[PDB]
């Protein structure tokens, strides 16, 4: 911020539209209206120069035909260089540029939650739906409700 304020733009803004169809990029405006009351995390993909997470879901992820209607279990945003954030959002726990990255209901990107079916040295990097699904009914039980935090922080009795 330097002087001006700024809030929203409503125009131009690319996402998830060429590889599955609505699921990774429903768009926090969809997703977090819907993400409070139900109470469901969001699971940002981004992807920046080359990208092969989103060549490889066109064939496959145009699969997530079935996983349009699984959204049910949360809601995720796509962006790219047209609208790069200045934050971890795209880039936590890494140095890529950008990949997918889990994240809290309302918008808070976190090094909390990868694809553990991803490679041993890239773990957001994504590059195909069957893990990105796997990911996604999996973190959908546990991300959602504070469910994934082990259990609880204290007690003592």
């Amino acid at each position: 911020m330097h002087h001006h304020h700024h809030h929203m733009s409503d125009g131009h803004n690319g996402l998830g539209k060429g590889f599955g169809d609505h699921i990774h990029w429903r768009t926090l405006e969809d997703g977090k209206k819907e993400a409070a009351a139900s109470g469901l995390p969001l699971m940002v993909i981004i992807h920046k120069s080359w990208c092969g997470a989103c060549k490889a879901l066109k064939p496959k992820f145009a699969e997530s035909t079935e996983i349009s209607e699984l959204s049910h279990n949360f809601v995720m945003v796509n962006l790219e260089d047209e609208e790069e954030p200045k934050d971890e959002d795209f880039s936590p726990d890494g140095g890529y540029i950008p990949r997918i990255l889990f994240l809290d209901p309302s918008g808070k990107v976190h090094p909390e939650i990868i694809n553990e079916n991803g490679n041993p040295s890239y773990k957001y990097f994504y590059v195909s739906a069957e893990q990105v699904v796997q990911g996604m009914k999996e973190a959908q039980e546990r991300l959602t409700g504070d469910a994934f935090r082990k259990k609880h922080l204290e007690d003592e009795l």
